[PDB]
């Protein structure tokens, strides 16, 4: 979406503002969507003051007295088109306007031209009419809106697509519709009418994830236009729904309050919901500025900027306990009529550029160059740093974040004033019965307790889903974590920890509305805090999670009674309910089992909610059954305010406090482990675990996580889910209450009536004889491998291992119900034809050895299929078909390879773009028949690439332009994709640089992917990849292998269906991958909707993976997943083998086609109706699963057109296209020429210069050009200005630019200069936006002005001088040189692992801001460092004329001192940080 305001202080309501808003909305177009029409908009809107002039002709024509300003008030109302319904409708507005003692003057029919609307909008269009109202008693301003508020709210009880109040106030009015932006003015005529005048305008342009517009949903709403995504919806909506009965405010009556009856409802959008919520705060006597602060608070903690402001730090300290953030990104813009303003989510996830004139004329908005002010008279050009607000007040004054936040610092204060004033070894079988397991303590608790980090591991979760498996499992194992993909971002929880927190308030929340004077550092509370708390504010009913045998018979009762016990205790004044399965001190054989703590914390949490009471107490879950990082998250997630994992905590104790261990600690394991460190380690490793899980969905605060329920349950039954975990999706739906009970009996069986010596081992993490199944195992793959080595019994073996398996995935419940007679293999399409649908699927040159990697690519190129360049670049030598192949099968070009033929090519068909952008280079981008945006991987959704240092050899270092020693933990998000629109920019950047190349976007299955996919389709992609939770990794956390992601049967299905219903299905080809290994897997994916098929792990196997499963270790015995030369030598493996393996898999498909009876996989895809539920299968745990989610897809028997895609989506006529047009193709093809060109840019001009880089690149690779094209520009640059810029390419920006300047930059120069006519101080004044220089690989960028957040995020080799910046300066930086001549946000070094950065920070405070975790703060001391800073502080002045630049130069001797230098230990010993 695009959002913005324009405000006018020192004029009176002109019509030009109104024109300006509309124009501006115009340049938001590329930020919004279109419906199936490609014509109707996902929405456009505008808030203004009542255009009291224009309405003057209404009263006039009717011969009526127009009421005062504050006493008119105007309902802008959408209404049914059918006349009789239109009247029914209108009689009601009036009924209820009447029913507050107000009076109707009548109604103005809103002049409109329906002819401009696209067909779908037009079919939808409500009939649109303004009701004009007044109050006889003499009500005005605040009381009248307050009353109207009550009225639009009552009218809101009957909300309909056909019946909806856009706005009803005496102060503000909304004109909106399902129109493309520049059409908004053509539809509504009022807006093009010079009697239309307003002191301001809030404008919004919508981008939806569907294709069926509903008019109410366009969006500047009643109070705000929101651009962003609440990523905690469900929680927030629950903690508001609970606030709802007990509202109290000043003379607000219990009858008026009750009238906003449900002010929040999960059926509406975060937006409607946010507006609503923020309304209730405003109409109840806070200004929208304050109400935003309560609801979308900055990250105050650690905030240098709050040194002089401790009042504000206390209002959050306060509000922090009361109201948890509405998280996710957000640029919020809102008006009261009294105030108009804007501010950001705590993270600054949306751009917000403002502009101010000598006459305090302001212009805020998503994009800089938008309303066009007369440059000469610009006073300030700024932006909102994270959490910053900026406003305007009718008393003619603008209002920057400081006053502002202080102004409600100041009042209702008690702030800080009141804040102040507020033995045997039964363990061995407790453990057993609670469900611990040999692998749980040995492979999980132990490592946390010993190293302080939950374990790393490798490969995919091979094993069946909790519900279909035959081995005991925890209830936790049914909940898969959800995570952010395109539609919002993850946050980096280690590099941006400073913004997170695990605080968790144990008091009861009161009135949000009534600020009266009248805490737990982490959720994990140790025995000490348990007592401490059990002293504390209130007394605290233990409620037996326990229950005796036979009498109270079943698990069902003890639930019924726990909740009743809970309900009852909370009424009786209990303000904390500690639910112990350890009540009064012990857990017997005949305490004959438990309530599972997840079940309990769910039940009491939803049943309290159901009781009006959830707000009264707050819950501690005191359980043995919690040890996992994921366990803790299930618990907080479904309600726990905190947790005391007493047995977990015990298991550290026994393990350390044991002879075996203490011994090895005397020599072997680390004896740096007094017990105080083992425990402080165990927890401290749980804390990093929670930070992680939240960051997977982009959530900063356990506080927010704590309502929400950021999970999808696979295999829980409908009743089970409502009773305990309400409103969680569970589409396959298995277990019942008794069913869970039976499982808890399975491992209670085994600690008690029997014996106890060591907890059982089922091979969950790793293949065992005794234990859980695994789609891949070392003996299984040894033989598959020997099969492909030849050209046989090994399939009898390999195929057999594949028969032996239980139920593992959802496809296993299905089977074929052919609708046509069996057919003949010779009619089926050839093996060569299928093979072209196969994809090796991208595993990183880091992670695999180049031997294994180049091999997949040569084999995949052979079959005429595709291979994928994981995430770690590609060696340029591969981009060349091979000449030199000799008799023996070898090539001097690739000596390490074997079995090569003369036409082979090791070049990846697909080039991956991932968060680190490691090899991401114009030629890279150009050697690629397709490009892949890696939103996420199966093994680890909300998380970045991971490559341990062990494995970062000089080769890799060189490839990634990063440092030899060092570990590569990529950023969770692309710093580049904070929203769907943002996605569309990267897709566009990439279609821009390689028009030829299809762009896929890779997403993991989870509920929500279908909506998201709809977005990716509208965002202009060519391919979407669904990856199951199944898939492999050469490294991930084990938690994530086993707990994040959902089956791809869910993914593919859901995307296929949504795509079809939204009529976007032709737009895109779908890849499915994750755990495919067999033709029947291909046929299952195909029926389910997939057109290509991806193979990682197996492809590896077929080259000679055993399943050592030591991938993240750099030990592959077998030469595949290592960088060790020794091991690499032992790589057996030739292209022929994988080539053959996919000939098998294809053959095997051809014959399924035969039993089924079609010629061509083209005939089966999404013929979901060919599937039926299997007759044999019975599982251990429930009677059955509901498979509606997989069987019920769009009939595809005749509608198969969607299966025809355009060869590649285009970016459109684009300015580069012309650039590339003039005498210009002579400066390229004549390898050396100067050319100059000059152009106006407007901010629709995006990625400019980029196509021409690709142009040169495609012919001279990155460094072969000696020409000198100088393109000079003027205006406001759109997104990605000067991306992927090459050598011999100079770009002048006369003006300003937006976000992503220099993205990808490889080579050459980008100079950006304010327009000369500015009377402002360049250095004090912003000129470039967020994430500039992202993954820069060469180049130098010179810019006269503050830049955005993330400056030079993943900068690998680019250089730059800018004059100031926001937060995260130099984020994951890794080489090159960055020079900043002005202030800079906090976190000023996060994970910057290589390269030099020089600041100049005169407030002296910089050291407080800097991220101290790896970078070190020096004073320039090396005289070769000065020689570095002066060259660039000079070069800047040469290219610009810089006013802070020139200053520093002829006062060189002075400024040089107090002014720091950033060194990574990595550069400690270079001729520029030493001597
Ligand atoms: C060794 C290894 C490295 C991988 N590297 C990447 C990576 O660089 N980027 C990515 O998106 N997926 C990566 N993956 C996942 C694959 O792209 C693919 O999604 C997955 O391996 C398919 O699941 P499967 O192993 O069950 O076939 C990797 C997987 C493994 C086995
Ligand atoms: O090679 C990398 O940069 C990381 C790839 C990854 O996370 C994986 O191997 O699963
Ligand atoms: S599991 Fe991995 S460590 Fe080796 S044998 Fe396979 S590549």
């Amino acid at each position: 979406c695009g959002v913005g305001f324009i405000a006018n202080l020192r004029g009176k309501p002109d019509h030009t503002l109104v024109e300006q808003a509309l124009k501006a909305l115009g340049c938001m177009e590329h930020r919004g969507g279109c419906s199936a029409d490609n014509d109707s908009g996902d929405g456009a809107g505008v808030m203004t003051a009542i255009p009291r002039e224009l309405l003057a002709q209404w009263f006039n024509t009717r011969n009526l007295p127009m009421p005062d300003g504050d006493r008119l008030g105007v309902g802008m109302v959408f209404l049914p088109q059918e006349p009789s319904a239109r009247e029914v409708a209108r009689a009601y507005v009036e009924e209820v306007v009447r029913l507050e003692k107000l009076t109707v003057l009548g109604w103005r029919e809103v002049p409109v031209n329906s002819d401009v609307l696209g067909i779908q909008a037009k079919n939808n269009q409500p009939h649109i009419e303004q009701i004009l109202v007044t109050c006889p008693e003499g009500c005005a301003g605040d009381e009248l809106d307050r009353r109207l508020y009550i009225a639009r709210s009552i009218i809101g009880k009957k909300l309909a697509e056909d019946f909806y109040v856009c706005s009803f106030s005496c102060r503000t009015i909304v004109y909106k519709g399902m129109v493309r932006s520049i059409i908004l003015g053509e539809f509504y005529l009022d807006l093009k009418n010079p009697g239309y005048t307003s002191n301001f305008a809030v404008y919004h342009r919508r981008f939806s994830t569907n294709t069926m517009p509903k008019w109410p949903l366009a969006q500047p709403m009643r109070l705000l236009g929101h651009n962003g995504e609440i990523n905690t919806l469900l929680g927030n909506i629950n903690w508001m729904a609970a606030r709802e009965k007990e509202l109290e405010v000043s003379g607000w009556t219990k009858a008026e309050l009750e009238a906003l009856t449900p002010i929040v409802n999960q059926a509406n959008s975060d937006s409607y919901n946010l507006d609503s919520a923020l309304e209730l705060l405003v109409r109840t006597g806070r200004s929208p500025l304050e109400a935003a602060m309560i609801l979308v608070p900055e990250a105050y903690k650690n905030q240098p900027a709050l040194k002089d402001y401790p009042e504000i730090s206390d209002f959050h300290d306060y509000y922090s306990g009361l109201q948890e953030p509405w998280d996710g990104p957000a640029l919020l813009v809102f008006s009261d009529g009294k105030i108009v303003g804007a501010g950001l989510d705590r993270n600054g996830l949306r751009p917000a550029r403002y502009c101010i004139t000598k006459d305090d004329y302001i212009v805020l908005g998503s994009e800089a160059g938008v309303v066009d002010l007369p440059e000469v008279d610009i006073v300030e050009k700024g932006r909102l740093a994270p959490g910053q607000m900026i406003a305007v007040d009718l008393a003619e004054q603008k209002i920057l974040k400081n006053y502002q936040i202080k102004q409600q610092a100041a009042q209702k204060y008690p702030y800080g004033e009141w804040i102040k004033i507020q033995d045997a070894q039964t363990v061995l079988q407790q453990q057993a019965a609670f469900g611990y397991t040999a692998e749980d303590v040995e492979m999980v608790v132990v490592p946390m307790a010993s190293q302080g980090k939950e374990p790393t591991f490798c490969m995919g979760d091979d094993t069946p889903l909790a519900v279909l498996s035959h081995k005991p499992r925890l209830l936790y194992d049914y909940f898969k974590q959800r995570f952010a993909q395109v539609t919002n971002p993850p946050i980096d929880p280690l590099r941006e920890n400073l913004v997170m927190s695990l605080a968790m308030f144990l008091g009861k929340r009161g009135n949000l509305l009534e600020p009266k004077a009248e805490k737990l550092r982490s959720p994990l509370v140790n025995e000490v805090e348990l007592q401490a708390i059990k002293t504390g504010q209130l007394q605290v009913a233990e409620v037996s999670t326990l229950y005796d045998l036979d009498g109270v018979n079943s698990l069902e009762d003890a639930l019924t009674n726990l909740v009743k016990t809970a309900i009852a205790t909370v009424q009786a004044g209990a303000e904390i309910l500690v639910l112990t399965d350890r009540p009064n001190g012990a857990i017997l054989t005949e305490n004959q089992s438990f309530i599972p703590p997840l079940l309990a914390v769910g039940a009491v949490h939803h049943h309290l909610i159901r009781a009006g009471l959830r707000l009264k107490a707050s819950l501690i879950v005191d359980t043995a059954q919690c040890w996992s990082t994921h366990h803790f998250a299930c618990l907080v997630g479904y309600g726990a305010s905190a947790i005391c994992p007493y047995l977990a905590l015990e298991s550290v104790r026994q393990w350390w406090l044991d002879e075996k261990t203490q011994k090895l600690m005397e020599n072997g394991r680390l004896d740096r482990i007094d017990l105080p460190t083992a425990l402080k380690n165990y927890r401290q490793s749980v804390e990093a675990g929670l930070f992680k899980i939240l960051s997977k969905m982009g959530i900063s605060l356990l506080a927010s996580y704590h309502g929400a329920q950021i999970f999808e349950a696979i295999g829980l039954g409908a009743e089970l889910v409502e009773y305990a975990f309400a409103g969680t999706t569970s589409r396959v739906g298995g277990l019942t209450i008794a069913d869970v009970a039976g499982e808890v009996m399975v491992f209670h069986g085994m600690a008690f009536p029997e014996m106890a010596k060591k907890l059982e081992n089922f091979g969950f993490v790793n293949y065992r004889p005794g234990g859980e199944y695994h789609m891949n195992s070392p003996e299984m793959s040894k033989s598959l491998h020997k099969a492909v080595a030849a050209y046989y019994d090994h399939y009898e073996l390999y195929r057999q291992y594949l028969k032996d398996r239980p139920v593992t995935a959802l496809r296993d419940l299905l089977d074929f119900n052919a609708d046509q007679p069996a057919i003949s293999l010779e009619e089926v399409e050839s093996v060569e034809s299928i093979v072209k649908r196969f994809c090796t699927g991208g595993m990183s040159l880091g992670a695999l050895s180049r031997e294994a990697h180049e091999t997949l690519a040569i084999a995949m190129n052979r079959l005429g299929a595709k291979s994928n360049s994981g995430e770690g670049g590609e060696d340029v030598v591969r981009y060349l078909t091979l000449d030199d192949v000799d008799s023996e099968g070898n090539s001097p070009t690739l000596p390490h390879l074997h079995g090569l033929q003369n036409g082979d090519t090791a070049n990846s068909a697909i080039k991956q773009i991932a968060s680190g952008r490691f090899g991401v280079t114009p030629e890279y981008l150009m050697s690629g028949k397709q490009l892949e945006i890696k939103m996420a991987q199966g093994a680890k959704p909300g998380e970045g690439g991971q490559l341990p240092g062990k494995k970062v050899s000089e080769y890799i270092a060189m490839l990634r332009r990063s440092k030899p020693g060092v570990t590569l933990i990529s950023p969770p998000p692309h710093h580049d994709i904070y929203s769907i629109e943002d996605l569309a920019q990267l897709i566009y950047d990439l279609h821009q640089i390689n028009p030829e190349a299809q762009v896929s976007v890779k997403l993991v299955a989870e509920i929500g992917i279908g909506t998201i996919a709809a977005g990716v389709a509208k965002a202009n992609a060519d391919i979407i990849q669904i990856s199951g939770h199944d898939g492999g990794t050469g490294a991930s956390p084990l938690s994530s292998i086993k707990h994040a992601g959902s089956p791809w049967e869910l993914g593919v299905t859901e995307v296929h269906r949504v795509l079809m219903e939204n009529q976007l299905r032709d737009r895109v080809l779908l890849r499915a991958d994750g755990g495919l290994k067999t033709g029947w897997d291909v046929v299952m994916a195909a029926l389910m909707g997939a057109e290509e098929y991806g193979f990682g792990s197996i492809a590896m196997i077929a080259e000679g993976c055993i399943m050592a499963r030591v991938c993240h270790t750099n030990n592959c015995p077998v030469g595949v997943a290592t960088q060790q030369e020794r091991l690499r030598q032992r790589f057996k493996g030739v292209p022929g083998q994988v080539v053959n393996f996919f000939y098998f898999i294809a053959e095997e498909v051809r014959s399924l086609l035969a039993h089924l009876g079609y010629r061509s996989l083209d005939d089966i895809i999404g013929r979901t109706d060919l599937l039926k539920v299997r007759s044999d299968v019975q599982l251990s745990k429930t009677q059955n699963l509901t498979l509606d989610c997989l069987l019920n897809l769009p009939d595809t028997k005749q509608n198969r057109q969607w299966l025809n895609h355009e060869p590649v989506h285009s970016n459109g006529p684009v300015l580069d296209d012309d650039i590339l047009a003039d005498p210009d193709i002579q400066e390229a093809i004549n390898h050396q020429t100067t050319a100059t060109k000059t152009y106006r840019l407007v901010n629709t001009d995006r990625t400019v210069g980029t196509r021409l880089s690709g142009a040169i690149a495609k012919k001279y690779g990155n460094n072969g050009f000696e020409g000198n094209i100088t393109l000079n520009f003027q205006g406001a640059a759109g997104q990605s200005f000067g991306a992927f810029n090459l050598d011999g390419m100079t770009l002048h920006l006369q003006g300003e630019a937006n976000d992503y300047v220099g993205k990808g930059m490889n080579g050459g120069e980008i100079v950006i200069v304010p327009h000369p006519q500015a009377s402002f101080a360049p250095e004090d004044n912003v000129i470039i936006g967020n994430t500039c220089l992202y993954g820069a690989t060469g180049g130098n960028l010179y810019a006269n002005g503050r830049a955005g957040e993330r400056f030079a995020v993943r900068n690998s080799v680019g250089k730059a001088v800018i004059e100031g910046a926001g937060d995260h300066c130099c984020e994951y930086m890794t080489g090159g040189v960055i020079v900043v001549l002005g202030p800079v946000g906090r976190n000023v070094g996060a994970g910057m692992t290589g390269g030099l950065a020089y600041f100049l920070d005169e407030v002296g405070d910089l050291p407080e801001k800097i991220n101290p975790e790896i970078i070190t703060l020096q004073r320039i001391t090396a005289s070769k460092g000065e020689e570095q800073l002066k060259s660039l502080i000079t070069a800047h002045v040469e290219h610009t004329g810089s006013p802070k630049g020139k200053a520093i130069l002829a006062n060189w001797s002075d400024y040089l001192g107090k002014f720091w230098q950033a060194v990574p230990p990595s550069e400690k010993d270079s001729p520029e940080a030493n001597n």
